[PDB]
C-alpha cells in the first residue's frame, strides 16, 4: 500500500509512501518513468537525491541516522 521497508545491512528504512503523497502529489517527481520500481536506485540515491537529498533539500524530514536505520 504505502508503508514500504527497505531491506538495508545497516538497518531497515521504513518509507511511508502516503505521506510523500499529500506533500508531494506529483508522482513524476520520484517516478520518472511512471509509478513503479526506480532501477538505480540504492544508497548514495537515498542518501543523495533519493531520500535524504530532498529532506536536507527543504530541512524538512529526518537527515540524520537512526532516524531512517531503525535496528
Ligand atoms: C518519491 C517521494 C515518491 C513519490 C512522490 C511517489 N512515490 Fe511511488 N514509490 C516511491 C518509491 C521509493 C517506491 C519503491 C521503489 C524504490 O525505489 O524503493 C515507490 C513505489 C511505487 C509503486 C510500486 C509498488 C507497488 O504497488 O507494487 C507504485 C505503483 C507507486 N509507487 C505509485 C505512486 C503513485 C500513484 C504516486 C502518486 C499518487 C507515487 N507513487 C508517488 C517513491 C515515490
Ligand atoms: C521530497 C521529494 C522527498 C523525498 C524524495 C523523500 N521524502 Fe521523506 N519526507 C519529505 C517531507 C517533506 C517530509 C516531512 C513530512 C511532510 O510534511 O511531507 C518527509 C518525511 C519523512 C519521514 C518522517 C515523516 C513521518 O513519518 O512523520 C520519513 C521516515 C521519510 N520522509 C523517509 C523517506 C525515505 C525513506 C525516502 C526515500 C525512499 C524519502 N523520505 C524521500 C520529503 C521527501
Ligand atoms: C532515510 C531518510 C535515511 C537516512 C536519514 C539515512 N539513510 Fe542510510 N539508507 C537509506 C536507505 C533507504 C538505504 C537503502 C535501503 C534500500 O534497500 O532501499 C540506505 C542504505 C545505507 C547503507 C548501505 C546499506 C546496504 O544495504 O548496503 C549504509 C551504510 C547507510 N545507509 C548508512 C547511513 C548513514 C551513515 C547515515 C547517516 C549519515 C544514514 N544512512 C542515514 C535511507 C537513509
Amino acid at each position: 500500500a504505502d508503508d514500504i521497508v527497505l531491506k538495508a545491512k545497516n538497518g531497515d528504512v521504513k518509507f511511508p509512501h502516503k505521506a510523500h503523497q499529500k506533500a508531494v502529489p506529483d508522482c513524476k517527481k520520484c517516478h520518472e518513468k511512471g509509478p513503479g520500481k526506480i532501477e538505480g536506485f540504492g544508497k548514495e540515491m537515498a542518501h543523495g537525491k533519493g531520500c535524504k537529498g530532498c529532506h536536507e533539500e527543504m530541512k524538512k524530514g529526518p537527515t540524520k541516522c537512526g532516524e531512517c536505520h531503525k535496528k
